[PDB]
C-alpha cells in the first residue's frame, strides 16, 4: 500500500490481457510489501479510498498505437500541472454551467497519487482468445523489467 | 476579431472589478481593429470560437500581496494527451464519457491562453478598487500591451 | 411558513457555501412545521410575496471580517431604527442623498419583516471548489446550533 | 476646518429661518477658527470635497413636534451603526433593494463624520415673514448654549 501497479485490460480478449498477465508475473516474485500488483481487469479503479492510498501508480494496458504487436511505450501523466490547468479554465469557467463538473473532476484528480506511469503494449490481436500472441507474450516479460526498473527493484 | 481581451469580475465587489476596469482603459486606447477587448463581467464567454488568441483578466486568490499579478498560459493541446491518459486509466469517478465531452469542449478554445490575475485586497462589495489594485490596473496594461507586443 | 432561514451563498465557491451547507444541516432534521430553511444560493429573495410572509428572518452567508476563519458573528438588522435614521438624513440636505431616493427607500424596506438576524461565517478559501475548509465545515454546525438557540429548540 | 454648524430652513418663512438664525448668533461671537457656523438655508450641502471635511457636524432645523413653539430638541445621528445596517442590508439579497444603488448611497453615508448632533425648534408659525415669534428668537439664544455646550465653549 504506497505503490500501486495496475494491470487493465480483458483477459477474455487475446492480448488485451496483456496488462493483468504482467501482474500474475509480478505476483510470483518478492517485491516489497509496499508495491501491490493488482489485476483490476475491466472493472476500473475507485479513486476515494483506494488509489488515494498509494505515492505512485503504474498502469500497464495495451494500445491502439501505430508499430508491431509487442513494443511496448512509457508515458507519463503529470498530474501537478493536470490540476494547474484546471484552475485556470475554472477561472474562465466561473459563471457557465459545466463549472460543477468540472470541480467534480478536480477533486479526483486531486487526489490521484503524485508519480503516475502508464506502460503500453500493441497487441497482435484482440479477438476473443484466453491466450496471448508470442509477440505480446514475450513483452510481459519486457514489461516486467519495466516495472521493476521504474520502481528500483532490478 | 483576431484577438481577445476579456475582463471578468463583478464591477460591483471592489477589486472584483479588476478585469472590466482594465477592459475600460484598453477599449479607449487606440489599439488596432482586430483586437477586441470586451467586459463581460459575469456573464462568462460564450462567439469565442472566433478569435485566435485570448488574453484573461480576472482577479484571483493568491497569497502574495494586493496589487501582485500573475501572468500564466493554459495549453489546451496539453490538456488533450493528459485526457487520453486518463481514458486509459479506468477511474470510477472520471468517466469516460464525461472525459471525452470534456476533452470536445475544449477542443474549441483557442491554442494558447494567457491569464492575468490580481491579487485582490478586498472583495467586500464596493463599487471602487482599492489602492493597490487601482495601480495594478495599469501595470496589467502593460501586460497586455507587452503579450499583444504593441509595449 | 412564518419563519425563515436562509442560506446565502455559492455552494461552488468553497466556503461560500457554509450558509446553503447550514440549511442542509436542517433540512434533515424535525423542525417545526413554521420554519422554512430555505437555500437561496446566489438568487437573492423577493420582498414581495415571498420575504413578507416571515414575521422573523434569519440569514447565514460568508463574510470576510477580522477574525479566525470560521468564527461566526451574529449581527442584527432593526428595521425601525434604520427609520429613524432615513428621517434625520432627510433634515439634513445633503445634496447625494436627494429627498425622493430617501422616501423610495424608507418605502421599500418597510414591508421587511421586524427583525432580521444575520449569521456570518469567516471563509478560510473562496476558489471554486465543492467543499467547505475544517473550520467552515465545524462552523456550520457550530451555525446549527446559533439557529436553534435564536429559534428556541 | 474641523467643526460644522449649520443652519437650516428658509428665512422667508417665518420660523423655518430658526436654524440661519442661529448661525448668525453664532457668526457674531468670537469662536474658534477651527468652527465653521455656515448658514446652508434651503440650499443643501454637498458631502463630497465639503461635509467630509468636518470631523464633526451640528445641524440646527425647525421640526413640528408635539410640544409649544420654542421647545427645542437634541438628537443624534448614529452614522457609523448606519454604515454597518447598510451592510447587513448589502449581504441580504433582496430583489427590490438592489446593490448598485445601495452602495452609492453607502458611498455618501461612509464619509460623513462620526459626530452627528441634531438640534430641531419647534416653530410657532412658518407662514411667509422675515421674522422670528417671540418664542423661537427666544430659542436661538438657548440653541446657541446648546451649541457651545455640545463643543466645549460655554
Amino acid at each position: 500500500k504506497r505503490v500501486l501497479v495496475a494491470g487493465v485490460g480483458n483477459r477474455l480478449m487475446g492480448d488485451d490481457g496483456f496488462g493483468p498477465r504482467v501482474v500474475d508475473l509480478l505476483s510470483s516474485m518478492s517485491l516489497p510489501d509496499y508495491v501491490d500488483a493488482r489485476d483490476i481487469g475491466t472493472a476500473g479503479i475507485t479513486v476515494a479510498t483506494d488509489l488515494e492510498d498509494y505515492e505512485k501508480v503504474i498502469f500497464l494496458d495495451s494500445v491502439e498505437l501505430e508499430g508491431p504487436p509487442g513494443r511496448l511505450s512509457k508515458s507519463i501523466l503529470e498530474v501537478r500541472g493536470l490540476d494547474e490547468d484546471i484552475s485556470q479554465l475554472a477561472r474562465m469557467t466561473l459563471h457557465e454551467v459545466g463549472l460543477e463538473g468540472l470541480l467534480k473532476f478536480a477533486k479526483s484528480i486531486g487526489v490521484l497519487p503524485g508519480e503516475v506511469t502508464l506502460i503500453g503494449c500493441i497487441p497482435r490481436s484482440l479477438k476473443p482468445s484466453l491466450e496471448l500472441s508470442e509477440e505480446v507474450e514475450a513483452a510481459t516479460h519486457a514489461a516486467v523489467d519495466l516495472v521493476l526498473e521504474a520502481l528500483g527493484l532490478e
